[PDB]
């Protein structure tokens, strides 16, 4: 690396929708980041606790497929490690079609509005 993954934790006004943050990792060459693994999510913890990015929520690739499928990755693979927060996904009012991050030691998933603005991470 220059698995390899970039936080973008943004102010205030620089988050981003989950396409818009799709697009800004697409465009480096890669994608919105996906956890594969518990390896993959102590990597990106690790580099959490490097920033002070503590608390901060942040899109990962997640998103809704098929009704058949459930959740996926955008870089293609599906989602076989699961980490949701207790609950989730629970499509609240029922718009909730793309993943989130919460990124405190439990490193744990919502699925959330896509166009909900927030900071992301890429994979690359
Ligand atoms: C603040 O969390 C609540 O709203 C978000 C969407 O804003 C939902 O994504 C989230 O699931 C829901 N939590 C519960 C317990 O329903
Ligand atoms: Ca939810």
């Amino acid at each position: 690396c220059p698995l390899c993954f970039k936080l973008y934790a943004k102010g205030k006004h620089e988050k981003k929708t989950w396409f818009e943050s799709r697009d800004f990792c697409r465009a480096l060459g890669g994608d919105l980041a996906s956890i594969n693994n518990k390896e993959e999510q102590q990597t990106i913890w690790r580099l959490i606790t490097a920033s002070g990015s503590y608390h901060k929520l942040f899109w990962l690739g997640l998103t809704y497929g098929s009704p058949s499928e459930g959740f996926t990755w955008s870089d293609g693979s599906p989602v076989s490690y699961e980490n949701w927060a207790y609950g989730e996904p629970n499509n609240y009012q029922n718009v909730e079609y793309c993943g989130e991050l919460k990124g405190d030691p439990t490193m744990s998933w919502n699925d959330i509005n896509c166009e909900h603005l927030n900071n992301w991470i890429c994979q690359i």
